[PDB]
């Protein structure tokens, strides 16, 4: 299409990045383009598989102690499967948890079992493979309407993939599951965007705004919950207010935190898998060709490889409950430990040809949904289906859809985000 992005050779390894150029506790490092980032993690995996880092500043948050970065696959996996040692309390981002933040962000993702499991059971039936298989009809026609409207909205055949499809599809689905009405979708989207875009001047850099948005979304969850308290609807919000996770009902804060976890995770995750997928297809059109020629035959492995490639969630943090030594590095009880999924997903000792984007890759033990165990992504089956249906609807309405500019990238250490990706089609 000649308006298109330049092609790229598949299996191209990243630039050489000297260790002296790697500074994970600087925001400027997260600004560097993706190739240099991948290069920097390659250097770490080889020369400092476990290394220590001061935690990033950014206004209004509390950096506190630094963290031991696990950049190897086997260590990320080991840490995920040993939660007695690598605890999710008190926080799964690198910054210290505060009681003010805990009002909105003290959900089960920052708790250990047995309380974590008891909370998780409240909503987990809805995310089961049997059940996500049953909402294919809702997914399909949100996706189909979005691709149609992408076409109708754009006589020029020039659109932003992010706001026209990748963004609103996983948003509409999670809000529908929560029971959030249509008129509120956009406001919800703008809130989770600021929550998980903090540090990026296109999203927010003033902590006052972050606190306001948090309060607004917490206030919003509370009002919806209270509604559902009196009038059951058959949405996840009703399950939340009806639950006893205990022999006790959930507190306001527990409801607010659970609501915000679902909606943020639902809104700031699969949209990036989808946008990175389209970009990757734009760079490697042989891959686009193979998949379009055999959509259903290649879909299971295509969807996993888009997730491996995008690694939408860059890292999660844990905290040691006891001393432990790994790979010859002694770490102490109370130390922060960060699990770099984006690095595990390029690990030369687990993946042949880690730099090759291969929609037929089989097996594909990636850690895009984390390393397995107690906090395994609750939305994994939902996300896979969202991804599959989105590309299915593109393949059938605009099969040659293709990026026309490099993406505007989210400045973020936690989320491999794309803010906008101009695409074209014929
Ligand atoms: C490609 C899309 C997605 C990716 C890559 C992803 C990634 C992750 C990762 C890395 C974790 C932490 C896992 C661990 O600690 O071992 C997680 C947890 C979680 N995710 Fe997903 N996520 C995605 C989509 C979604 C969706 C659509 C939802 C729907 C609400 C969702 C809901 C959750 C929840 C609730 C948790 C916490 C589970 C728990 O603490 O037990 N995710 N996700
Ligand atoms: C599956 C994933 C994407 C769900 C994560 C959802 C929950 C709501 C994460 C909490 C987000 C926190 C409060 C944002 C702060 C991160 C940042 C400021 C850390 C730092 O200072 O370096
Ligand atoms: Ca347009």
């Amino acid at each position: 299409l000649n308006t298109a992005i330049a092609t790229r050779v598949n299996g191209t390894p990243p630039p050489e990045v000297p260790i002296a150029d790697i500074e994970l506790g600087s925001l400027d490092f997260w600004a560097l383009d993706d190739d240099v980032r991948d290069g920097a993690f390659a250097t770490l995996r080889r020369e400092a598989p476990i290394s220590f880092w001061p935690t990033i500043e950014l206004p209004g948050f509390v950096a506190g102690n630094g963290h031991w970065a696990l950049t190897k696959y086997d260590d990320v996996f080991y840490a995920s499967r040993h939660p007695d040692i690598f605890s999710s309390y008190p926080n799964i981002t690198i910054n210290d948890q505060t009681p003010e933040l805990a009002e909105y962000f003290g959900s089960m993702i920052v708790l250990d079992d047995p309380r974590h499991q008891r909370l998780r059971s409240i909503v987990s039936r809805a995310f089961t493979p049997k059940v996500v298989a049953r909402i294919e009809a809702a997914v399909r026609d949100r996706a189909h309407r979005l691709v149609s409207s992408m076409i109708a909205n754009n006589p020029d055949r020039q659109a932003d993939l992010v706001s026209e499809l990748a963004g609103p599809l996983p948003l509409q689905i999670i809000c529908d599951m929560m029971g959030i009405p249509k008129a509120d979708h956009q406001r919800i989207f703008h809130w989770t965007n600021v929550i998980l875009g903090f540090g990026d001047p296109d999203l927010a850099t003033d902590f006052d705004e972050f606190m306001q948005v948090s309060a607004d979304i917490g206030a919003y969850a509370t009002a919806l919950a209270e509604d559902r308290r009196v009038n059951h609807h058959d949405d996840l919000t009703s399950s939340l207010v009806e639950a006893e996770v205990d022999g006790e009902r959930l507190s306001s804060r527990e409801i607010a935190s659970f609501f915000i976890l679902l909606v943020v995770a639902g809104n700031e995750t699969t949209r990036n898998a989808i946008t990175h997928g389209v970009l990757a297809l734009s760079r490697y059109p042989e891959q686009r060709d193979r998949w379009w020629s055999d959509f259903d035959g290649l879909a299971p492995t295509a969807v996993e490889e888009i997730v491996r490639w995008a690694s939408p969630v860059v890292y999660m943090r844990r905290t040691l409950t006891q001393d432990i030594e790994l790979r010859g590095t002694k770490m102490a009880a109370g130390d922060k430990v960060s699990l770099w999924y984006c690095s595990a997903n390029r690990d030369e000792s687990k993946f042949a040809d880690p730099w090759t984007f291969d929609l037929a890759r089989n097996p594909n033990p990636h850690l895009g949904f984390g390393g397995g165990g107690a906090h395994f992504c609750l939305g994994a089956n939902l996300a896979r289906r969202e991804i599959r249906v989105a590309f299915d609807e593109l393949r059938r309405q605009m099969p040659d859809v293709v990026a026309t500019e490099e993406p505007a990238r989210l400045l973020s250490q936690f989320i491999h985000g794309i803010k906008t990706l101009p695409v074209t089609w014929s």
